[PDB]
């Protein structure tokens, strides 16, 4: 154990609606120097029964030093498939499971490590559970296949100080660049976030009355082609606090009045797997 707090294990959650292609289940947590193993299961059952089908069973083993995947159905287990466990007892874990129509794609530390073909119906997944030697710190399931170029409005209040836009994406393996625009009602871009792997920098700028501003770079670019990332545009009183994978990558002084940031555009060489306003 460690602390009661959020998601105490054994953790069990009954999905609102079945798990569908395009959706991702994100599980983050902490382990101890004596942690031996923990499991993540996509379960089948009514409400509390359990013990039925397990379309996908994931076992992270610190003793064996492996992450083992399998399926349980019709009262029996199939043949296990293994990958190396990159984690040592202690240090945090970050495992994400994205469903597709023919397989589950599992990433560890945002790096794709396994493609597990469906052995039983994905639609039979009605619950998911986490248990074992792990202290869960974050769980989230959602997203969809976001078409890119992407464009949509932001709530009614939009992105305002005190709020943050969370975007989960993966820069394309052979991508050169992509961008994310936070816009105003008239088309002006309050913030243009533009990673350029060719120039090894992330350009930040504003588009006011059809004109691009100064342009702020400097940072080193913490993004990498083919690796998943968590972008957070934390809107504050005096500036946007741009967080990349949990670390503050940059601050961007507001050039346009905050408030009323009602638009979002995403384009370029990137795959988007999650968008949320928190
Ligand atoms: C407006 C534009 O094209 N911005 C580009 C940026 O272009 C600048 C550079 O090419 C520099 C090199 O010295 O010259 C600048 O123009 C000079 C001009 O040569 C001089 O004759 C004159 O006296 O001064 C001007 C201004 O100093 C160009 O403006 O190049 C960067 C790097 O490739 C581009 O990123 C930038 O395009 C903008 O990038 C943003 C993301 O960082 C957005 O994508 C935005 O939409 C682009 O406009």
């Amino acid at each position: 154990m460690a602390t009661e707090t959020n998601y105490p294990v054994p953790y069990r959650s009954k999905l609102t609606e079945p798990f569908e292609p395009g959706q991702t289940l994100i599980i983050k947590g902490k382990t101890a120097e004596d942690s031996v193993r923990f499991t993540i299961n996509l379960h089948n059952t009514s409400a509390d029964f359990s013990g039925n089908d397990v379309p996908l069973h994931i076992s992270v083993r610190f003793d064996e030093g492996k992450i083992v995947f399998n399926t349980f159905s019709k009262g029996e287990w199939g043949k296990e498939e293994r990958k190396s466990n990159p984690y040592k007892k202690g240090d945090d874990i970050d495992i994400r499971i994205r469903a597709h129509d023919s397989k589950f794609s599992i990433s560890v530390d945002q790096k794709e490590v396994k493609e597990y073909e469906h052995r039983v119906p994905l639609s039979s997944v009605t619950h998911f559970s986490v248990d074992g030697d792990i202290l869960i710190t974050y769980i989230h399931w959602g997203g969809k296949y976001y078409p890119v170029p992407y464009e949509s409005g932001l709530a009614g209040d939009g992105l305002a100080p005190g709020k943050s836009l969370l975007i989960f994406a993966t820069p394309e393996k052979k991508g050169k660049r992509f961008h994310i625009n936070l816009l105003k009602k008239n088309g002006d871009i309050a913030l243009h976030f533009n990673p350029r792997f060719d120039e090894k920098a992330i350009v930040r700028n504003s588009l006011i009355s059809g004109e691009w501003g100064n342009e702020e770079r400097e940072g080193k670019n913490p993004l990498e082609k083919g690796i998943g990332c968590d972008l957070e545009f934390r809107n504050e009183e005096y500036a946007f606090q741009i967080y990349v994978d949990g670390e503050r990558f940059a601050t961007y002084a507001h050039r346009l009045d905050p408030h009323d940031i009602n638009g979002l555009q995403i384009g370029g060489d990137v795959e988007v797997t999650g968008i949320q306003m928190v």
